[PDB]
């Protein structure tokens, strides 16, 4: 004769306190109800028949939105409904990041999906965030969130960690000017540009950035920055470690170490060939050079119990670095391959890439690899208040005619949804 007195989970709140996800009676059993449908479910994952929480949110703050239910048996005990949380996340800003991203996979035809996500760089909160396949009602594939737990060759975006390295190491500036010829041997294979030049070209490192060469960059680092301060920043930056985002299923990714690095590695690496890792790796290195060199851990909880958590921050690069780097990566938009990301009465530094996909466990790949065509873009830089990602997966549309367009776009709602008014 015992009885149970179901307990209910804690509620989630988006950032302007809108109820994503709570619980109620009317399952005896409890149930979630989410009012907005399937938007952001995604991030905020399920709650099986059980009530233990499945995927995304559910699942990683289960032990505290579980709450402990009660018994009636004389003798009766309380349930304990679990705690609220608050999430970074706006809700109507999610919307339209998966309408969005979901409009951009069918216009670019990207065969296997892309990501979308949209950041403050210097509190790490997430305004919005999704992967395609998005589910509904349910394919389990779908429930990831690509961007933590799929592992990826970076390819270009990769290029402003290089050009941080050297900076903050004081190896060269944005003006420094080298003679780039039109192929490298870097270990025993050619790296060359997709470009019109057939001779060598005096190339600021401005200039590397802006036409995004993958020669000049296996140039610096092979002849400049060296193996070993490379590995150490690549290292600093957090490349192949966790970032410690609140999601499940984040992939560290495949990182060669120093001493396993052999004659091509570090040119490679340089151009981001030769490691894979999941975007949000990326996502959170820019964050160092959009808040002042100081690198913030992407997050979606703001407050659980009513009780607002500190998220570790490391600090990477100096701010002279990182402003450096922002006047580089303001260049590439204004006058390089990320001119369709630029946003009419804002200023937009960011970077385009092209990266490829790679046999998940090894993070290696074969002649049939797709691209992923991806941006990573920070508006208004001096106020500190978004940064915005996007990436196309097996695409044959260049970054600049697709995720930079895409990206233009979502940064604008993003920015008029929030604070940012320019
Ligand atoms: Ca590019």
């Amino acid at each position: 004769n015992d009885i149970v007195l179901h307990a209910r989970r804690g509620t989630i709140y988006d950032r302007n306190g809108n109820v994503l996800a709570m619980s109620v009676d009317c399952k005896n059993n409890t149930k979630r109800v989410y009012p907005y449908g399937n938007v952001g479910v995604q991030i905020l994952g399920f709650v099986n028949a059980d009530n233990e929480g499945a995927s995304g949110l559910e699942y990683y703050y289960n032990d505290i939105l579980a709450g402990t239910n009660g018994h009636m048996i004389s003798n009766i005990t309380e349930a304990q409904n679990g705690q609220d949380i608050v999430l970074s996340i706006d809700i109507e800003l999610q919307k339209k990041a998966e309408e969005q991203l979901t409009a951009a996979v069918k216009d670019f035809e990207a065969k296997q999906g892309g990501s979308i996500m949209a950041m403050n760089p210097r509190t790490g909160e997430i305004y919005a965030a999704a992967s395609y396949p998005l589910p509904d009602f349910v394919d389990y594939e779908s429930l990831n969130l690509k961007l933590v737990s799929s592992i990826y060759e970076p390819g270009s975006v990769f290029k402003v960690i290089t050009t941080s390295i050297g900076v903050d190491n004081n190896l060269f500036g944005p003006n420094s000017t080298f003679n780039i010829p039109t192929e490298l041997q870097v270990g025993d294979n050619k790296v060359t540009d997709d470009d019109w030049r057939t001779s060598a070209m005096d190339m600021s490192v401005r200039e590397m950035l802006r036409r995004s060469s993958n020669v000049g960059m296996a140039f610096l680092e092979t002849q400049l920055i060296g193996d070993k301060r490379f590995a150490e920043g690549i290292d600093k930056f957090g490349i192949g470690h966790t970032t410690g985002i609140d999601f499940p299923g984040e992939a560290t990714g495949i990182v060669r170490s120093l001493d396993q690095y052999e004659g091509p590695t570090g040119g490679n690496m340089a151009f981001g060939q030769g490691l894979a890792i999941p975007f949000i790796q990326v996502i959170r290195a820019y964050t160092a050079v959009a808040n002042k060199g100081t690198m913030v851990t992407p997050h979606f909880m703001v407050s659980k119990g009513g009780q607002e958590v500190s998220w570790p921050t490391k600090d990477v690069i100096s701010s002279s670095t990182a402003s450096a780097e922002l006047d580089m990566m303001t260049t590439v938009v204004k006058e390089g391959t990320g001119v369709r990301a630029g946003i009419y009465g804002y200023t937009v530094a960011g970077k385009t890439g092209t990266g490829q996909q790679v046999v998940e466990e090894t993070g290696s790949y074969g002649e049939n690899s797709g691209f992923v065509a991806s941006f990573c873009g920070i508006v208004n830089p001096s106020e500190s208040d978004l940064m915005v990602y996007v990436g196309l997966n097996d695409t044959h549309q260049l970054a600049s005619q697709s995720a930079a367009v895409v990206f233009s776009q979502f940064a604008k709602d993003a920015a008029t949804r929030l604070n940012i008014q320019p």
